[PDB]
């Protein structure tokens, strides 16, 4: 009876996401520069990688991808029907604002009720013109903490949530703990904990940090297996493991976070700052390794697929 | 010099005649155009875009400079079609525009990229066609000299020294912001009459004005029709009163009409600042000038020639 909109406008129910990577990237750009210098960019090319990217996965057995891309990282839906027709991969998309700090002048001199009538609006009509309509919502707070635009957009996020129901998707930075403020403001909204993902967590082997999370409810996003700048991977691979050894399996979630193009950086230094990070490290080392430690298949199965079917369904 | 206009051709100079120096055409969001154009009506935008520019037209306007670039919504293609539907030369520029920020692409690539991509768009063309910037722009606001708008001034002056291109600039008087544009501008090496040092206008204080007008820069008095920023009487006057005291070659006048302007409900712009278009100067600064004393070669020195010499130097 839930119904999830895919890249294309279909529908699919929870039941058939399947093995499902939660947080990936197609294509990760930066609206007003592309817009402006679009000679710094190359369409064919993008394209390309994504479709490569998103194949690899499916190679071992992913059937759905959840697009974290949305306003402020360059979200594009007529992108992702390409890849999603190129692939035959189920990508779902989200709605929501990606900022560390500001927010436009757009919606800060209409007010927060603007920001959540352009989420709901995506989740109840449909993204940028198309049928596709946004299956869940972002909200982001980074190393800047919770600034005034920042706190607008989180808990613009959640009463989006509110009206809808659709899971609440987070980015969050766990050097200043601002993995909290997120939880302190969706607890203020009336937001369900289990509808939501504390994101980027995984950036820490800390596990009584981790815990402190844990144990109000959330799923949390072990989501930057490759990205070892942000922690090294067998650091990421220990704590996944000792997190299910713990009990805390129903609360884990496991991607790459991986971004087949992203305009922030070259190229250049992608490769030579994280050369391992693709689309699908979780299942060239993380499962084998994993294993090898005692976690069985089905364990496996119910973090990647029961766990990212219950954040749609509940 | 050869100037491109919208549409990829080009005027020399001494065909832009009576010019509006700091106007837009559509002032909208990149980043939420791309997201929400449910938000957006395309045809009405063109529709008031074309309106103004022709109700300039019936007062003599041959060409108006379009201020807007990067990140307040520039769009060549967009100004190509009131270009044509019009017949008044669209002049177009780069740079970008920030009070606070700016992208990670060009932080963590460093100052060259941005310059690079001024300089493309000087040197090439603004997205992917033929017609050129013909100025670079630099912006600071009420936050001040931040590290990003500190580098996005030094990026403007760069490639100013590479092309020769004029810079048009946004400040902000209250904070005294202009006069950071000037220190800028000077460790840079830029020669300060290629330059406007803008929204001088929102203040009528004599003495402020006049330390960036001794530095040799031009002024933007160039939000005729904002009272919010400053009332249109004092605003006449200080044009009247600088004129008198000898600096005439200096000064630049214009609207910095928004025919949309995507900051603000409609209607909340309709209600603030309801005698803001784009024909203020010619409706009642004009009359208000001549009335004074102020003769119709001053006006043409202001309204032709100094637009001109910002072009040729
Ligand atoms: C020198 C820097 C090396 C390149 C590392 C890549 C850094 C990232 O790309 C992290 C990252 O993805 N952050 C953004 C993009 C996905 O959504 C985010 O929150
Ligand atoms: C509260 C309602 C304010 C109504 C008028 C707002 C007018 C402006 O926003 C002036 C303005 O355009 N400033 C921006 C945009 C042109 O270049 C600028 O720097
Ligand atoms: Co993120
Ligand atoms: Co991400
Ligand atoms: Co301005
Ligand atoms: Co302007």
């Amino acid at each position: 009876m839930v119904r999830i909109s895919i890249a294309g406008g279909n529908e699919i129910d929870p039941g058939s996401m399947g093995l499902t990577l939660f947080h990936e990237h197609l294509r990760l750009i930066t609206e007003v520069v592309r817009w402006n210098w679009p000679h710094l960019y190359n369409e064919d090319e993008e394209l390309k990688r994504a479709i490569d990217a998103v194949n690899a996965a499916k190679k071992y057995g992913v059937k759905t991808i959840i697009d974290l891309t949305v306003a402020g990282i360059g979200c594009d839906v007529r992108f992702n029907e390409k890849v999603a027709k190129a692939t035959g991969v189920n990508i779902i998309m989200g709605t929501g604002f990606y900022t560390y700090t500001e927010i436009p002048f757009y919606f800060k001199n209409r007010g927060i009720d603007s920001l959540v009538d352009a989420f709901v609006h995506d989740i109840t009509i449909g993204i940028q013109g198309t049928n596709t309509r946004a299956a869940f919502v972002k909200a982001v707070i980074d190393s800047s903490g919770l600034t005034k635009d920042v706190e607008m957009a989180i808990r613009a996020a959640a009463k989006a949530h509110i009206k809808t129901d659709v899971p609440i998707i987070t980015h969050s930075f766990v050097g200043n703990k601002s993995s909290l403020d997120l939880i302190r403001i969706f607890k203020e909204e009336g937001v369900d904990l289990a509808r939501t993902v504390i994101g980027h967590v995984g950036d820490t082997d800390d596990i009584s940090f981790i815990e402190q999370i844990l144990r109000e409810g959330a799923f949390i996003g072990l989501d930057r297996f490759g990205l070892d700048i942000y922690l090294p991977l067998d650091k990421r691979v220990k704590t996944a493991i000792e997190l299910i050894k713990r009990g805390w399996i129903d609360q884990l979630l496991l991607s790459h976070d991986y971004c087949p193009t992203i305009d922030w950086y070259p190229p250049e230094v992608v490769r030579s700052t994280v050369p391992d990070w693709t689309m699908t490290l979780i299942f060239e080392k993380v499962i084998p390794r994993m294993r090898s430690e005692g976690i069985t298949e089905e364990q496996i199965n119910r973090v990647l697929i029961d766990n990212p079917r219950r954040l749609f369904t509940g």
